[PDB]
């Protein structure tokens, strides 16, 4: 109730805080929801309270571009001051203020167009196995999970390029990466340990010095230890060198990247590489067997592209345009981060109102994605509102990626290989929706952008 009345202090809308809680009883239907209600209910710019900390949304593109881009070093620098996290505090997108350019920097030539133009027959390769062991359900006539199997496919795709390491996900089911990767998305914005640090932050370092974290602590200790095999195998074996991701951090240590330093990145490209990319796709193969118009229309573009189900090329992937059309109206529907966080630095003005330090700016990507000001009927799969060329889309209120500094360090890569699962999949197989398929796709309620229950789909030849 301390800062309860900030809002109202500066003329901003928004819903009226409880006392404790703030608003957060309201994310209750998820967060998307909370987001897109506050849209349609407030103006430009509405004011909500996370227990204390006081949350401005903000939807100008002008403003978006203030604290994205203009203003990012000067003020908007940090993303968001989590709770109890231990060494990964150290990670990327969990740094802060000069460690965290440091870190960005250090990782920033692992995406380059030429390292992409080099693991693409990686790739390519994982691409064969999932046709293949796609094939085995097809054949049987089963249903098909599909963040079962494209989940392996981006957990092999993301150790084999970072790591140079064949963890045969897909051929592996116990694999467990994948089982430990998968704790990441349980917790909630409603669990005890989350929500007593949102309600009473004070208790971040009590839970600090107590060793208590928010992330799973079997997870982070197997990634951690396997992370640290993968690195001494590396310096042992000169032979197995390749110009990567993780070779990139071991240069570090010549001059600085610490241990931990080192499994705090890992763990994050770890999680980014299998969940997003599986979870998009499963996105896209729910609206492609929804849309049969469409996926088959992204077959005739396909078949076109690449005669007699010829294999791809890195150039013939990111020429097609019907595709990316595809990819993109997939992360327009589902954007996976719901909001771009960032936290005030020190006090600033943002547009108008003077924002005290550590508040936090909000800008809700979900809702300005289903807008109906900017999309004519927000909640249909039309592929035809994207073009290729995206000089007409406003870089501020398509926000999948991020925009900035900050922004998704990984957007090429993570485009790419889902792009390459797509090609290799559709050019070989076609997807109905089935009796276990839930239509229309109900939202997860916490964390991360979720179907309520896991796409499951049917899948045939041609
Ligand atoms: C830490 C984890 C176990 C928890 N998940 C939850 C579920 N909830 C409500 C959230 O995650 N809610 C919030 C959130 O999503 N924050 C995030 C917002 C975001 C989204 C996309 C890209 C970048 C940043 C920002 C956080 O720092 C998390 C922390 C993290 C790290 C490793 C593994 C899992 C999670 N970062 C990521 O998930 O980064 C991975 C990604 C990178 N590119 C796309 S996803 C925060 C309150 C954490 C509670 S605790
Ligand atoms: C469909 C796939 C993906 C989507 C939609 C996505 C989305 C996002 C978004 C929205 C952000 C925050 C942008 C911002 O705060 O301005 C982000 C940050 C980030 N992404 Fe992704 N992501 C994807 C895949 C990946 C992959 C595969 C990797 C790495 C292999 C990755 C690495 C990162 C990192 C490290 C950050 C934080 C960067 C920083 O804080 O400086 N992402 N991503």
């Amino acid at each position: 109730t301390r800062t309860h009345g900030l809002f109202k202090r500066l003329g901003i809308p928004g819903p009226t805080p409880l006392p404790l809680l703030g608003n957060v009883l309201s994310y209750r239907q998820g967060l998307w929801k909370f987001d897109t209600e506050c849209y349609k209910k407030y103006g430009k710019m509405w004011g909500t309270y996370e227990g204390q900390l006081p949350v401005l949304a903000i939807t100008d593109p002008d403003v978006i571009r203030t604290v994205l881009v203009k203003e990012c070093y000067s003020v908007f620098t940090n993303r968001r001051s989590l709770g109890p996290v231990g060494f990964m505090k150290s990670a990327i997108s969990l740094a802060e203020d000069e460690e965290w350019k440091r870190i960005r920097s250090l990782l920033s030539p692992t995406f380059t167009s030429g390292k992409l133009k080099e693991m693409f027959p990686i790739i390519a390769q994982y691409g064969d196995v999932l046709v293949r062991n796609l094939r085995r359900e097809a054949e049987k006539g089963k249903p098909v999970t599909l963040k079962d199997i494209f989940g392996a496919y981006s957990m092999d795709v993301i150790t084999g390029t970072s790591f140079g390491v064949n963890i045969d996900s897909l051929n592996n089911p116990q694999d467990p990466f994948v089982e430990s990767t998968k704790k990441f998305l349980k917790f909630g914005f409603l669990d005890p340990l989350f929500l007593s640090i949102i309600l009473f932050p004070f208790l971040t370092p009590v839970f600090e010095a107590l060793n208590v974290s928010l992330f799973p602590k079997d997870t982070i200790n197997f990634l951690s230890k396997s992370v640290n095999r993968m690195k001494k195998s590396r310096l042992n074996d000169k032979q197995k060198h390749r110009l990567d991701f993780l070779q990139l951090m071991i240069d570090s240590q010549n001059s600085a990247l610490s241990d931990l330093e080192l499994a705090a990145q890992s763990i994050i490209f770890i999680f980014a590489g299998y969940e997003t990319t599986s979870s998009v796709l499963s996105f896209t193969l729910y609206e492609l067997a929804t849309h049969p118009d469409v996926q088959q229309k992204l077959q005739k573009e396909i078949d076109a592209v690449l005669p007699n189900k010829a294999p791809p090329t890195y150039d013939a992937v990111v020429q097609m345009e019907y595709l990316d059309m595809v990819v993109n109206e997939t992360l327009r529907l589902f954007p996976v981060a719901i909001r771009l966080e960032r936290t005030c630095k020190k006090d600033v003005e943002i547009n108008g109102v003077f924002i005290p330090k550590g508040s936090m700016v909000v800008i809700p990507t979900y809702a300005l994605h289903h807008d109906p000001k900017y999309w004519t009927e927000p909640e249909e799969f039309r592929p035809e509102r994207f073009s290729k060329k995206k000089d007409s889309i406003d870089p501020y209120i398509y926000t999948p990626f991020g925009t900035g500094p900050r922004n998704c360090i990984g957007m090429r890569f993570a485009l790419m290989n889902m792009k390459l699962a797509l090609i290799r999949v559709l050019q070989n197989f076609s997807f109905k929706p089935c009796k276990e398929t839930q239509i229309p796709l109900k939202l997860d309620t916490q964390g991360l952008l979720q179907p309520e229950k896991p796409i499951v789909l049917k899948v045939d030849s041609r």
